[PDB]
């Protein structure tokens, strides 16, 4: 699987890139078939995008891949910028997404990481420096609008 | 629990619509505990929206829109169905301390332990109504519910 790590986080920085342009949270992620490389599905947040509670860049990369057959998600990794949130987590369960690459857990980690190594998935952090450049940008720039959504 | 009977009867009704519809008949409400008031209601739009990750109690929360996060404090998440992996993370994530359960027949989430080890009350009433509705579904479109549950 790890072979399409690096096309899995140059897709997902983009999508937090897209993200910020926009004037949205710079979280992006892209969802791989481990096998053959192909993108399932790409996303970012879209909290001021869309005025949305729940579209998380992981969240917006699932809806994005559109209705699967279940088996689809068996042999694939989600590629996220950032630590996925307990919900963003819970889906990764619940699919049954087997790898989940994180970019950074440095401006954000929740308990979800560990939940998902617990209930047998492999959690690989790459500590990428452009994820985690443009999420402190943001947090400098938008502190109320990070600290508000995080809490 | 003064307001768990107008709860059940929303996310039913919501259930029911989304039955109706031609979906998957699971629904959800959430309600500020204080007043009744109902924050927002949603029910599963995976045929209406083609979406993978709206499920009852993700579309009640999107259909809130986006809240305070000493709002979610005091309010109960209503659902006719055991909350998966997805939804047991979006009630830790936005802090609803009390998730009402119309039943957990059908299917029951590994989510409602997680839920109570991580401190949420899970409250579960066996409502014949939800069971019937969700049964009839899952025995009339098999296929449609092997796509569901995402297996
Ligand atoms: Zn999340
Ligand atoms: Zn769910």
């Amino acid at each position: 699987a790890s072979k399409w790590d690096q096309k899995g986080m140059d897709i997902a920085y983009e999508e937090a890139a897209l993200g910020y342009k926009e004037g949205g949270v710079p979280i992006g992620g892209c969802l791989i078939n481990n096998k053959d490389g192909s993108v399932l599905g790409r996303g970012h947040n879209m909290r001021f995008q869309k005025g949305s509670a729940t579209l998380h860049g992981e969240i917006s990369t699932l809806e994005n891949c559109g209705r699967l057959e279940g088996k689809v998600y068996k042999d694939t990794t989600l590629y996220t910028t950032l630590s996925p949130c307990d919900m963003c987590t819970g889906a990764i369960i619940w699919y049954g997404i087997p790898r989940c690459v994180v970019g950074e857990n440095v401006n954000f980690k929740s308990k979800g990481e560990k939940y998902l190594q617990t209930r047998g998935h492999e959690v690989v952090v790459v500590d990428d420096e452009r994820c985690k450049k443009i999420m402190k940008q943001f947090i400098d720039e938008r502190p109320q609008d990070w600290f508000e959504d995080i809490g």
